[PDB]
């Protein structure tokens, strides 16, 4: 049971040590398309890459290679795409990936820059008067209005297929606070954020997976998706005690890479878990609780 396991945990001070477990443990597969010569320049960082059988694939003859993967969580039923921040000749098929995939939200934990480095390509357009085009993939993506808060912001985004004039409304939300190789500053701002999201309709089956990012698509990005895995499992049951955390991040790790980076991120994901528990069990004055905590005016 994750209440009790978490204070074992503590006091015992074994965190690093049930994180490198899980390391330990964890699935190995191939990563042979994305170590072609010919992706090489698709990839943000040499070592973090999408196993062969869960890898996203773009749908155009020429090269189908995105560093992205799809976590379909089957017993949750709940899928998610992780990926890394897209790259300056990456952004087109990033948002071919969010078209062919049908995503509705786009989730980003990182800064643009981060402890004086380019963890990102600026992918969407920050001002409502210079949209993009991606020439490459034939799409345009047009800033529609924006929600500035104080560690976080949410835009509304127009993609529009060029070939056929199809347009979709997309979410994005932006968690501009998240330290890299670090937790959020609170299980409350945490999960404002998440619930966020959640209430957006962003991750309904009736859309495509959400997609989340932060720099390699792995850290931020696996403790975002354990938390809320973890969350969403304990509510088709009504029992949080039924939820394994760490069997849920070794699932999860079946389909991406390294996914939460720091024992310290594995630690807040129980913090999370265990605080959002209070919602999910009919509490629904820790909502508003969340928001204020969370300073976000
Ligand atoms: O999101 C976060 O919290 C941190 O995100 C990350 C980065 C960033 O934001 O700059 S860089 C990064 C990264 C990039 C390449 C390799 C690795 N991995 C490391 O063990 C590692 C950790 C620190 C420094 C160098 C290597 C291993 C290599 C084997 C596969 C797993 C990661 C990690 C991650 Br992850």
């Amino acid at each position: 049971e994750m209440e009790k396991e978490f204070e074992q945990i503590d006091k015992s001070g074994s965190w690093a040590a049930i994180y490198q477990d899980i390391r330990h443990e964890a699935s190995d597969f191939p990563c042979r398309v994305a170590k072609l010569p010919k992706n090489k320049n698709r990839n943000r960082y040499r070592d973090v890459s999408p196993f062969d059988h869960s890898r996203i694939k773009l749908h155009q003859e020429d090269n189908d290679y995105i560093n992205a993967s799809l976590i379909k969580m089957e017993e949750a039923q709940r899928s998610y795409i992780l990926t890394q921040g897209p790259l300056p000749n990456t952004c087109g098929h990033f948002w071919e990936m969010v078209w062919e995939q049908k995503s509705r939200g786009v989730v980003m934990l990182n800064r643009v820059m981060e402890k004086g480095s380019l963890k990102c390509a600026q992918y969407w357009p920050q001002k409502e008067e210079k949209e993009m085009i991606f020439e490459d993939t034939n799409l345009k993506l047009t800033l529609i209005s924006e929600d500035i808060k104080s560690y976080y912001t949410v835009r509304q985004l127009e993609l529009e297929n060029l070939t056929t004039q199809e347009t979709r409304e997309i979410l994005h939300f932006h968690y501009t606070t998240w330290p890299d190789f670090g937790v959020p500053e609170s299980p409350a701002s945490f999960l404002n954020f998440l619930f966020k999201v959640r209430e957006s309709g962003s991750l309904s089956p009736e859309h495509g997976p959400v997609v989340v990012h932060c720099s390699a698509g792995i850290g931020r990005s696996g403790t975002f998706c354990l938390a809320d895995t973890c969350l969403l499992l304990m509510d088709k049951r009504k029992d949080p005690s039924s939820v394994d955390i760490k069997k849920v991040l070794l699932e999860m790790r079946k389909f991406r890479m390294g996914l939460i980076q720091t024992a310290d991120q594995l630690r807040f994901s129980y913090l999370a878990v265990i605080e959002g528990a209070k919602f999910i069990m009919g509490d629904s004055s820790v909502q508003d609780q969340w928001k204020e905590l969370s300073h976000e005016d």
